[PDB]
């Protein structure tokens, strides 16, 4: 299982139910880090995607609303239904794309961290969840410089130690 996210310097992830920034290079990497996989999102992060569902992946939407309708997405109500879906498909990797209430609900079962780190600081209201960064190694780090310098970003792959 991987966590897919992008933060600012301080660990901010969201503002007012949307992204605090617009970064196109990172949302092209959101597409193709999840083209083909089982993508898990909380119900609020699903509703804030422009296309609903976004294509070519399984979108799994976690919601406590028994009646919630998302045509073409896998609508489930608890974590044990996400893993009971992921057990049915042994060839598709599980990717937890957020927000903060879903990254709490799979905190214990993550093995990889796919972080984008923005060099700047943005205003918002949601942070990334606290994680034991000492339990993971940074394997791979690739920087991309943007002509807005707050938007210069590093893509970092972390993998959990034995
Ligand atoms: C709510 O706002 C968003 C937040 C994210 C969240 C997010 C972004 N980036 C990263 N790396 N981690 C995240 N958790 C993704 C997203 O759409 C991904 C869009 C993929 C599009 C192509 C987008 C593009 O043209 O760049 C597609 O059609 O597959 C949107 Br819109």
């Amino acid at each position: 299982t991987a966590f897919l996210w992008a933060q600012d310097r301080d660990g901010l992830i969201g503002k007012d139910g949307h992204l605090p920034w617009h970064l196109p290079d990172d949302l092209h990497y959101f597409r193709a880090q999840t083209v083909g996989k089982i993508m898990v999102v909380g119900r609020r992060t699903y509703e804030s995607f422009p296309k609903r569902p976004l294509p070519e992946r399984t979108n799994v939407v976690l919601t406590h609303q028994e009646d919630y309708q998302a045509q073409g997405a896998v609508v489930v109500h608890d974590v044990a239904a996400v893993f009971a879906y992921a057990k049915q498909h042994p060839d598709q990797e599980l990717v937890i794309a957020g927000g903060a209430q879903i990254f709490t609900a799979f905190k214990d079962d993550v093995d990889t961290l796919l972080v984008t780190r923005l060099a700047g600081s943005f205003e918002g209201d949601t942070k990334m969840i606290p994680l034991n960064w000492d339990d993971f190694t940074k394997v791979s780090s690739r920087t991309v410089e943007d002509t807005n310098p707050a938007l210069t970003h590093t893509y970092e792959v972390w993998q959990k130690k034995a």
